[PDB]
């Protein structure tokens, strides 16, 4: 408390914090004087990159609920502790190396706390135990390795966690003195996790066995080889798993069994060589699939069987087999949902092509776009794909690039876009072994298709 009318240059001794009170308060100069009503009536401070490295004085305002500090250069936060009513706090990118236990023993009131961006290495036990109102805690690009059992106790209406970009790593070892450690103990209502990017390349089961309330838990960008069976099993009300960029190597059967509200698994970029049949027997909710980038080429009959209400699926960047693309198409026949098609950079060629026009020519084929870049198709598989492009009314979009089509390829393709039941939008033939005399000829024939929004031609350059 102040109790004279007083210089906010002699509260604030940092220079820069100063001239955020002055500008918070109207004033004209850091010199006007306040009083303590005035410094009460101080409920909300927006000061993101000011160049402040002190808050001290801002003990004297009882009253803030909302406090920005993004972007300074603030290494202690003793002033903040007693401001009880503060409710939002952001203090990201500032030059916090460490923190006290007990520094908010008294923001009993704080609902939203954002730490990310800072150079904490460690944590000390319960330091946000008095927490009970705390939903969103963020942690993310800190240089976090040292937690215990105990670090998120307290936490009770935490409802999203994020520890992106930390170092985390070693606590779940099993080798790890001790054991590893299970700091998400208790978090009970959390509904989004993210630990994406620490160097994680074990998992224990039971790491997450209490989070009955999760929807989101995202494992992206770590170095995980294998998950054991059951690191899963509670996580029941799970909407969305993000296990791409690992070293995903093999997957157990039934790691996902009891997910069956999940909404889309990426597990795109690991090295998948096979996938165990039932391994997606109970995912009747999945709509998006992408297992693009893995070394994917056979598959059981009825990996995709029980996926009927998928709606994308990516398989991008694999080495597919023709037995493979007979599935997919099988699915498409039944499902009756599959919308997106991604299957580029395979080897399907005109063996694959064909078994996917079976689909196509089935009415009852949704789907809408297909992708069949760079996919060792030749002339031949594109009058099979013509046949299609006639009839596979529900076809808008189709990409072809970097295929060796050529003009008698290509020529299919326009009598079949020129035709009646083409309703596609978008082409794209971009390298397919074209010369600008062609291209210049199929521009000016498609310029009568009804549909087609887009045409790409790019990568096809010989004059006659
Ligand atoms: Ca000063």
């Amino acid at each position: 408390t102040i109790t004279v009318s007083t210089p906010i240059k002699q509260i604030f001794p940092d220079d820069a914090f100063a001239e955020t009170i002055k500008a918070n308060l109207k004033k004209k100069s850091v010199t006007d004087a306040v009083t303590q009503n005035e410094l009460n009536s101080i409920d909300q401070i927006i000061a993101n990159n000011s160049d402040i490295k002190s808050v001290q004085g801002i003990q004297y305002l009882p009253n803030v609920r909302y406090l920005a500090l993004g972007g300074n250069k603030l290494h202690d936060i003793s002033a903040l502790k007693e401001l009880t009513n503060l409710g939002w706090l952001n203090l990201s990118n500032n030059q916090l190396e460490t923190l006290p236990q007990g520094v908010f023993e008294k923001l009993t009131n704080l609902t939203t706390l954002n730490l990310s961006n800072n150079q904490l290495t460690s944590l000390p036990q319960g330091v946000f135990e008095r927490l009970a109102s705390l939903t969103t805690l963020n942690l993310s690009n800190n240089n976090l390795a040292n937690l215990n059992d105990r670090v998120f106790e307290g936490l009770t209406n935490l409802t999203t966690l994020n520890l992106s970009n930390n170092n985390l790593a070693r606590l779940w070892k099993h080798a790890n003195p001790g054991g590893p450690i299970y700091f998400l103990k208790g978090l009970t209502n959390l509904t989004t996790l993210n630990l994406s990017n620490n160097g994680f390349d074990e998992l224990p089961k039971e790491v997450f066995k209490d989070l009955t309330s999760l929807t989101t838990l995202n494992l992206s960008n770590n170095q995980l080889t294998s998950l054991p069976q059951g690191v899963f099993e509670r996580l029941t009300n799970l909407t969305t798993l993000n296990l791409s960029n690992n070293q995903l190597t093999s997957l157990p059967q039934g790691v996902f069994e009891r997910l069956t509200n999940l909404t889309t698994l990426n597990l795109s970029n690991n090295q998948l060589t096979s996938l165990p049949q039932g391994v997606f027997e109970r995912l009747t909710s999945l709509t998006t699939l992408n297992l693009s980038n893995n070394q994917l080429t056979s598959l059981p009959k009825g990996v995709l069987e029980r996926l009927t209400n998928l709606k994308t699926l990516n398989l991008s960047n694999n080495q597919i087999t023709k037995e493979v693309c007979r599935h997919v198409a099988e699915l498409l026949k039944q499902a009756a949902s599959l919308h997106e098609l991604h299957l580029s950079n395979n080897n399907i060629g005109e063996e694959g092509a064909a078994e996917l026009v079976e689909a196509l020519l089935h009415p009852g084929s949704t789907l809408e776009t297909l992708d069949l870049s760079n996919c060792n198709l030749t002339k031949e598989a594109c009058r099979e794909i013509a046949r299609a492009l006639k009839q596979a009314t529900t076809l808008h979009e189709l990409h072809l690039s970097n295929n060796n089509i050529g003009e008698e390829g290509a020529a299919e393709l326009v009598e079949a876009l020129l035709h009646p039941g083409s309703t596609l939008e978008t082409l794209d033939l971009s390298n397919c072994n074209l010369t600008k005399e062609a291209c210049r000829e199929i521009a000016r024939a498609l310029k009568q298709a009804t549909s087609l929004h887009e045409l790409h031609l790019s990568n096809n350059n010989i004059g006659s």
